[PDB]
């Protein structure tokens, strides 16, 4: 897997946004992860930890794993890098998110993500506490 380029356009919740890729606007969904919606609870915690580490970057890149690059909601699939950190373990590591939608083929992150989750669950953080 390799790093690209993209820009925020816009922070959206926990585990979607807007980027600007190759040029286009297009909304990404963060890979192997689960955010509350904001209604639910840590919903807005989510989201205000996913807002400040993408709006703080300097660099934001996009990363997609070996399969499917969009989903049937025409989001993008990525793993999201924010100054080299990864916002989809970030935020499992801070029990903000689960670690969901474990698809074959795409999956190349579950057990970096797995791990981090435990992390935070031996921690009791968050949606664990
Ligand atoms: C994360 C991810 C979600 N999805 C689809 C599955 C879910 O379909 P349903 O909408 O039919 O439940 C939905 C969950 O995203 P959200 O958690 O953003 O709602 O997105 C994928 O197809 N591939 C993925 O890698
Ligand atoms: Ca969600």
């Amino acid at each position: 897997l390799h790093k690209e380029p993209a820009t925020l356009i816009k922070a959206i919740d926990g585990d979607t946004k807007k980027l600007m890729y190759k040029g286009q606007p297009m909304t990404f969904r963060q890979l192997l992860v689960d955010t509350p919606e904001f209604n639910e609870k840590y919903g807005p915690e989510a989201s205000a930890f996913t807002k400040k580490m993408v709006e703080n970057a300097k660099k934001i890149e996009v990363e997609f794993d070996k399969g499917q690059r969009t989903d049937k909601y025409g989001r993008g699939l990525a793993y999201i890098y924010a100054d080299g950190k990864m916002v989809n373990e970030a935020l499992v590591r801070q029990g903000l998110a689960k670690v969901a939608y474990v698809y074959k083929g795409n999956n190349t992150h579950e057990q970096l993500l797995r791990k981090a989750e435990a992390q935070a669950k031996k921690e009791k953080l968050n949606i664990w506490s």
